[PDB]
DNA sequence: GACCACGGCGCT
DNA sequence: AAAGCGCCGTGGTC
């Protein structure tokens, strides 16, 4: 029940193909094939036979794409059965277990695979019947998206090499001076990356009162929150809080990014995985770009590394305050539909609260520590944590709580539909109808149960404001390159382009308008945009 | 070498 | 009682 026909498969068939590595960008293309009608067909010599494609249908599609680009070929990706799959059900992340769950096995022949790719697809596409919703998210957003996230891959994102390579030695040196004052302080060396061994040091050499504990092995934490608590029981603790930040900058920027500039390109290549979570938001492996610094001095020097080609310009967009935004249109209520029909900002209101300052008064610092303090509520944040962290009476935590849901009377009401439905249903949605099932909504462990709650009622509004941005970026990308600019990165509700110095500016107001129309709700949605030569002076 | 579980921690 | 990610050492394998 399935032949052999030489190479030359007919057109629409579907591609089967094995990569040296994981990484499109890097990966040597061992073997290619495709499969139709109730046969396969091997190449030869699979780098010549991907000039006889001219399109890519099948598992990983976005990937052989990917590696196409990379050759001169402009082979775009077409059906792939793991955007149908992700659909039905988000936690089908990986082929192995798709291929496990609709009908085979993932193996390592690239025959197979295309045999593979061809059944899934037909499985799943019948599985889909009568799914409108999410049959319109297949193919007017996610297998169109794939081929943008192709285009985004394979042009990558230059890097200023030179400037990481003396910032190391640069922070090298500093991690030095704080290692040993630690030493001294501790009176003894020990390896300080251990958090074993930092424990025994603080809680036992030192007095230190333990303040937590850790998840599944319940040792004495040693956490940056942990380390707070006791900024002032010891004057070691500082030091290691110091230490942390530039060796965790360091050892995760710093000194791996330069040696991942591709030759071909001197450029940096991400993924960008479209079945990898279980709201619909994408994610970035191998280099992953989309968790680069910004918040310390250390931070934005580390982001001013990402520059665009000489002549060249970066664009980055980010929408505001867009999880409220959708949580307004979600909920429906009138008095935070208000809040934004009236140009205010909560971020902005929130800082000016912790602060004591008027909101005139507050930077871009304090606001993104607010805004971790407003989704940290909205989401679920417990008064004791809210205490600690701002570091005020657990009264006034509870307060703060108390107003923000009592200020948008009908939050809290959405939120309780959204469980009692996902209850019954067993799942909860997208405004667009991205599902994710949340069993756990019954179980019969309020701690069990609550953790899912919070998982089940934040879906819908990071989820729809995924859905937002890959729309967005599928709409965008066309507009795009007729105006010879390119899309670089993505990181969920920002948008890095790069575009040639002439045309920057037009490009600029073109990306604008069309993120803030991609698709009108009960309120305006904002777009923060900015042009500059790195990405820090982007944004 | 290649992997994994964890505690941590970078970003959204 | 924030949610969603991926990557880095440490320990401990294999
Ligand atoms: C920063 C942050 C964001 N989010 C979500 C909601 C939002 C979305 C995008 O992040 P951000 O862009 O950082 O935040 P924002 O869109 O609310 O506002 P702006 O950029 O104008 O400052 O990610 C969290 O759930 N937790 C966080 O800590
Ligand atoms: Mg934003
Ligand atoms: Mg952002």
């Amino acid at each position: 029940a399935l032949e052999e026909a030489p190479w030359p498969p007919p057109e629409g068939a579907f591609v089967g193909f094995v990569l040296s590595r994981k990484e499109p960008m890097w990966a040597d293309l061992l073997a290619l094939a495709a499969a139709r009608g109730g046969r396969v067909h091997r190449a030869p010599e699979p780098y010549k036979a991907l000039r006889d494609l001219k399109e890519a249908r099948g598992l990983l599609a976005k990937d052989l794409s990917v590696l196409a680009l990379r050759e001169g070929l402009g082979l775009p990706p077409g059906d792939d059965p793991m955007l149908l799959a992700y659909l039905l059900d988000p936690s089908n992340t990986t082929p192995e277990g798709v291929a496990r769950r609709y009908g085979g096995e993932w193996t390592e022949e690239a025959g197979e695979r295309a045999a593979l790719s061809e059944r899934l697809f037909a499985n799943l596409w019948g599985r889909l019947e009568g799914e409108e919703r999410l049959l319109w998210l297949y193919r007017e957003v996610e297998r169109p998206l794939s081929a943008v996230l192709a285009h985004m891959e394979a042009t990558g994102v230059r890097l200023d090499v030179a400037y990481l390579r003396a910032l190391s030695l640069e922070v090298a040196e500093e991690i030095a001076r704080l290692e040993a004052e630690v030493f001294r302080l501790a009176g003894h060396p020990f390896n300080l990356n251990s958090r074993d061994q930092l424990e025994r040091v603080l809680f036992d050499e030192l007095g230190l009162p333990a303040i937590g504990k850790t998840e599944k092995t319940g040792k004495r934490s040693t956490s940056a929150a942990v380390l707070e608590a006791l900024r002032e029981a010891h004057p070691i603790v500082e030091k290691i809080l110091q230490y942390r930040e530039l060796t965790k900058l360091k050892s995760t920027y710093i000194d791996p990014l330069p040696d991942l500039i591709h030759p071909r390109t001197g450029r940096l290549h991400t993924r960008f995985n479209q079945t990898a979570t279980a709201t619909g938001r994408l994610s970035s492996s191998d280099p992953n770009l989309q968790n680069i610094p910004v918040r310390t001095p250390l931070g934005q020097r580390i982001r001013r590394a990402f520059i665009a080609e000489e002549g060249w310009l970066l664009v980055a967009l980010d929408y505001s305050q867009i999880e409220l935004r959708v949580l307004a249109h979600l909920s429906g209520d009138e008095n935070l539909i208000r809040v934004f029909q009236e140009g205010r900002d909560i971020h902005t209101e929130t800082a000016s609260w912790m602060f004591g300052v008027p909101r005139e008064a507050v930077d871009p610092l304090m606001r993104r520590a607010a805004k971790t303090i407003n989704f940290g509520v909205l989401y679920g944040m417990s008064a004791h944590r809210l205490s600690q962290e701002l570091a005020i009476p657990y009264e006034e935590a509870q307060a703060f709580i108390e107003r923000y849901f009592q200020s948008f009377p009908k939050v809290r009401a959405w939120i309780e539909k959204t469980l009692e439905e996902g209850r019954r249903r067993g799942y909860v949605e997208t405004l667009f109808g991205r599902r994710r099932y949340v069993p756990d909504l019954e179980a019969r462990v309020k701690s069990v149960r609550e953790a899912a709650e919070r998982m089940a009622f934040n879906m819908p509004v990071q989820g729809t404001a995924a859905d937002l941005m890959k729309l967005a970026m599928v709409k965008l990308f066309p507009r795009l390159e007729e105006m010879g600019a390119r899309m670089l990165l993505q990181v969920h509700d920002e948008l890095v382009l790069e575009a040639p110095k002439e045309r920057a500016e037009a490009v600029a107001r073109l990306a604008k308008e069309v993120m803030e129309g991609v698709y009108p709700l009960a309120v305006p949605l904002e777009v923060e945009v900015g042009i500059g030569e790195d990405w820090l002076s982007a944004k």
